[PDB]
């Protein structure tokens, strides 16, 4: 029942529409790595926090809010690999109450990895649960 | 060069995606339309502030930032009154650093009104310019 921070680099931030084209994790990873080929993705450092009521991702530097998710607008979160790459990626799907759609996010997870913060907000969404 | 806020009502933020139709300001009003004929557009009280360097969006209750901007991030500024409407709506395109993709966010202005809003923001991002 904690609060844990991580760095991580955010890749891309994309919503789910309703006429995009994508409906799976691998549709979603296909879609990174266009935007990559279309130099749309710069990989910034960010600060993920998860708290037993939400996830925030702060900057490393100014170290203020740049977005908050409570636990309950969280859909998932899952570690990924894309085929491609070699490390995995983390997965957050999101749905803001503000927002009329859900949002993708990847972020590289760095050292200690995408797996050990999915359980940690996995376990979070659970213990809220 | 001031800090001024508003009371208003956020109905509605979604995305420009590349592939959902919505291309012109009455598209966008349009699109509000449908989604409350949809049940998807609940009326949610909210502080705008605008200050020199950004417009930021708070909880009127609590009074914590749910949503900044740098003024760089903001496209454009409207009230836009829809065919069917007698109020003018204030419309706000905004592209966040973060994101894939550009959102429209429309918001009812109230006793002030979304005119004076509008000029207020356009005020600030031509001075920021
Ligand atoms: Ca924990
Ligand atoms: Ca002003």
């Amino acid at each position: 029942a904690d609060v844990s921070q991580y760095h991580v680099n955010h890749l891309v931030t994309f919503c789910l529409g309703e006429e995009d084209g994508v409906h799976t994790v691998e549709d979603a990873s296909r879609k990174l790595a266009v935007m990559d080929s279309q130099g749309r993705v710069w990989a910034q450092e960010m600060l993920l926090r998860v708290s037993p009521s939400q996830v925030t991702l702060l900057d490393p530097v100014s170290k203020e809010e740049l977005e908050s998710y409570p636990l309950d607008a969280i859909v998932r979160c899952d570690a990924v690999m894309p085929r491609g790459r070699s490390r995995s990626l983390l997965l957050l799907v999101c749905q803001e109450p503000e927002r009329a759609q859900p949002d993708v996010h990847f972020f590289q997870g760095l050292l200690l990895g995408a797996e050990l913060i999915r359980e940690d907000i996995q376990g979070a969404l659970q213990n809220y649960r």
